[PDB]
């Protein structure tokens, strides 16, 4: 399993900018170019979430676009800033596990060593993630049958909070559910999120649990302050990798930066 | 507790650069000042090995000036690049707790929440790291004195493979005996490590397990292409924060880049 | 009192870029989030004319919802590129004090300890500046009776010549009746004008005059050359500041750049 | 009359950076070679203060090369991180008209239409600026002399409070003094200054008085904020030219940036 | 004579990116505006095929505006990605002499001391070149009745292989027979080429055959890999020039850099 | 056959830049990294003369160093900027078949299938070309012993003038000597130059003359005007190939800039 997973992609309308400044279009088809052009070829990409800007059908028909010339499988879903409605109608026919019911997209994917399992955080009318009844008991059902294989959940909003002044406050609130899940399931082992727009990590048993980097625009991670704070610091995205037992996350940044050249011990160290 | 988290700075000597052209000593000294200038300040920062590239006396002099002018009390740990003996006698002043043996350079730190306990796992004449048995048992005492404390432990090379063709072989040798003592001690919660000059994070049992980017160049991670590549691809650092019972960690970017605007509504989503 | 000052914005439409290549639209969203996430509130922004590039409806539409994304009162006044007309119809709501007579756009402020006099030099047919007999009068209606409370007149036009060969034959053509109005009314001390986008600054008697950058693309000042060049040099523009007594003005860089860090003595001078 | 303007030039020792990562000499370097290529070629070089950083020998070494190598005479003033002494041993021979007697340096230039007066307001022991009375009855000398012919005063520090929070406080301590001066003399119609590395304007009476932006580093202007902030937010120098009876001070950006290209009106407004 | 001589411009239409990233549009018109702004201004601009990116209409109009702005007399020819009929609707009028047959594009210049020859290698259906028969007897009648008048070829496809692996199996598919036309003909001494988007060149008998760099991205040669590259490295374009008895052709770069300044023997070795 | 080809690395000494802001140093250990990181592996590599820019002694122990470290054979001749003695001192255990006397370096290699003939056109006290007599004759012997064998030789100075106002006059003196052997031997068809730090091409009966780009800073080409300048315009190389019985050249980027990115037809033209 080789898993390429960017998140917070921002899509605007056609002619559109995001704030006005932003080539969110431009910077994801780069993105996607460069997600093309790897010599080591995932077997699958995931957006975690907040696929467009503002829920409106003409973002879709971008993300559509853009997100549909990848040459991989995809695996999507969404964030506050999607509409369910149009995330289904638009992004469907570009992960048909969803379903076709924009109140209950989820799937669970067996083809890897590790269960991956994909779910809709998102709430209509907030910014705050809420797990619904039937998310929680389709999870657990997913963990009670799925025996010792590890699990991971791929879902738009931290399940804790993180001591991120701005991000906290719009987490997802009954997250604590899910924490009660990873307690009683020792097989539930990773839980990857979007919505922060950056890498912060922490464990909680015997599950990792990390927000990524957006694809374009960041969020800097403050204690105190909640000015709601954006920067266009580098962006990057999370490659998954099975090794052996281990579940393997590695930073895969997107920025174009010099280099690479090759270690010599005589140019490291001359005489 | 915050702490800011650097490693591998691999300092020249005055008036050199990495490779003959890679500003080491200029970036690293950025690095610091943007410590200094940091609005939420560090309890402490940490440096988790390679902090001279060539083990010259006269590399520590500038390790010594340009991590001295810190306004932090430090925590500072070898790397293979590293002399033991020169680190002591030049870096000791920086971190009086390593003690006064070059062979056993090691403290546990009990001010915070969570327990540090740092440690030297590089071995002279090879890149390759290895866990002597006097950290271990020191280790082993450490963890059994310190009974429901959670601990984190600080070292420069990864105790497990995580499938990096460049890094993998020379990963700690015998890191199975840390991953042992996590089996032991469900307290032993986090460990991070440098060298491999990259963020990337696994789980073993109840221990995140995590690698640091480098302050300066940057390795890439390849499965399958041995080729001894570095770039100069974006630098960070790691921010660890106790936030109630959570231990987290999150990604501070060392770049200069654009920002920050703040978000607005109308701004967003314009009618 | 705090104004932001920006001047010579120059909008396109919407799907446009000014000579093709330059992103006049997004540099100026930028400059206006930029704005916005000012720690240091001003009271009110001032854009000191040519505010579109060709005087056309479209391009008025993006500066309306641009510059009406600004969370500020706001001070617009035409420039030669602008069309009185369609400046009135779009720009009036943004800045009602302007009136309802395209002929004569002219306000006085007196919120603050300097009067602020805001008037139209821009003339149909021409790029060179004209100061209408209507507005020539009203600017000493105002000073006549204004008494000792100082003024200060922005204009898009600079009322003399400063050597600039590209830019004197197209200054205020009648300028010369506005500095006998500095000759008879002491109160009458700064007068700031766009058009020549540089920092140009000159005091006649009491008056300080000076014109601004533009907020995306300069012109350099050439004595001898007359060759209509423009550039790309850093964009800025002029917070004004009433500090007891003295009215400052101080250049606030809109480029992205490096910083900034603390200025600490030992790291200033090692030893 | 052409004069080149710059300031705060913070020339470090051969080998040296300030602060470790900010390359004065090399930045420094560059500018006195782009003040070489200048098309219009100025009659002389005007450098307002802190030549180097730290006061020390090896520093004025590389500024006595650095500079050395302008095409042009030059007028060189002293800072307050300059030293009294080692500035008239280094720099005397670039600047003859200073003199024998490091703590009276000072000129006056008659050979253009406004007389040039150049003064030490830098003090031993301190950051602040001070006018002892030696150099306020010279310029009362030179002034009375003078009688109707302009002139205009070159020295480090402002002598009034700009409203700088970081830079007030380090002001010239006695300006008062000078604004007697400009007070009893109609004639004196310019004040320029550096330490503030901004470009600040203000007037006081018939006199404009403006600091400089430095040539590498700058500092922000704060109101309420008093961290000793810097950053490297783009350089200038001013271009000082009299225009008939104008003296016109214009802003030349020592930034590499894109351009320039010519105007043309189909280009412009495209139909 | 002096030609400023551009390739594969790649035009999209209005709203579009090539790849949805690079902004061909804007950067053409940024090329555009330096060949306007050119101090030693070429008698005409050359543009050697692959004009626009998908042969569609609405590329055309973007393509006639831009290159439609330069102040210069065009010869224009098509590549692969350019569609005959579009080409000649839309473009003729830039350069009439063309003809009015799609089929049989081709022009004779001789204003010149060197006659130059404009053809159509593109073939409708293909990525490779194809020499018709009607342009090969063309060719060879411009030759045979030019006496000893040195000859210059224009075409979009290289007429031999060049060792590059990507862009070798769709060069000239019949070449070899211009390759004839040289040996024949010691009057034919430059061939200059598209479709490479890469400075590469070569000598057959008296002949210099040279491809061009794209105005915007670039392919890079590999000798082996035949992975279809590209990149943005630098673009530049070819200036021709008779000097005398030679054609020099010399790199004149199209990015934005640093300079220039003026050599001088003191800075450049100082004593 | 591959070979790299880079001239006018113009190395300075050890904590020196050239002109004091050009860091020549890294610049060419940047370099010297990117050719031993090349995936196509050069069989040598050739540097074309002014190898440091003073003649001076510390310059030529930074040369031997940072070339030293390329992994390859090194074919190394001079310009005027070095010193004959000097350059044999240190730089011929580098190229050991430049032999033992100083005046009369030069070598053939027949290890490929055209011969390599280097030579030295530099001359003592100018900045000018010199073609000795002993030169003159050397090649004679080597064109007529080689019989059908091709030819290229590398040569500091172009032979001929080829309009550049800055470069001609200091191009080799007396040319017409080795234009008289092209004349000579159709078996010498490729001359390669260094000196006009710019990619400038002709041809001369069966040759191809080309002059390479610098390492590092450029000159531009100016037809009329005799300023001396140079600029930071992008630095690359040459590598030359042999395909079948063809030499070809193509320009390697030494620049670092975004990409490569895969060609993809649905992202090419989307539908
Ligand atoms: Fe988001
Ligand atoms: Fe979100
Ligand atoms: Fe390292
Ligand atoms: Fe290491
Ligand atoms: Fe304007
Ligand atoms: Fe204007
Ligand atoms: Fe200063
Ligand atoms: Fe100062
Ligand atoms: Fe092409
Ligand atoms: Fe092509
Ligand atoms: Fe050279
Ligand atoms: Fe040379």
């Amino acid at each position: 399993m080789l898993l390429a997973h960017i998140s917070d992609t921002h899509f605007r309308s056609r002619g559109e900018k995001l704030y006005g400044f932003i080539d969110v279009n431009a910077a994801n088809a780069d993105v996607v170019s460069q997600l093309n052009a790897l010599r080591e070829r995932p077997d699958a990409v995931v957006v975690s979430g907040d696929i467009v800007n503002c829920g409106r059908p003409e973002e879709y028909q971008v993300a559509r676009q853009i997100l549909g010339s990848l040459n991989y499988p995809l695996y999507l879903i969404p964030g506050n800033h999607d509409d369910k409605a149009l995330f289904l109608e638009y992004l469907q026919p570009l992960c048909p596990q969803l379903g076709s019911d924009a109140n209950n997209m989820r799937c669970a994917v067996d083809d890897f060593a590790t269960r991956l399992l994909f779910i809709d955080s998102s709430r209509a009318g907030t910014s705050k993630g809420w797990l619904t009844d039937e998310t929680i008991s389709w999870l657990e059902a997913q963990l009670f049958e799925g025996g010792d294989k590890p699990a991971t959940i791929f879902m738009h909003h931290p399940p804790l909070p993180l001591g991120n002044a701005q991000m906290d406050p719009i987490a997802c609130e009954n997250g604590h559910r899910l924490l009660a899940l990873v307690e009683r399931f020792p097989s539930l082992t990773r839980i990857f999120c979007g919505h922060n727009h950056s890498l912060t990590m922490t464990q909680y048993r015997q599950a990792l649990i990390s927000t990524l980097p957006g694809t374009v625009h960041q969020v800097p991670y403050c204690h105190a302050d909640t000015d709601p704070y954006y920067d266009l610091s580098p962006a990057s995205c999370l490659m998954h990798r099975q090794v052996g037992e281990q579940w393997v996350s590695y930073q895969h940044s997107l920025a174009h930066y010099a280099g690479p050249w090759l270690y010599d011990e005589n140019i490291s160290c001359p005489t």
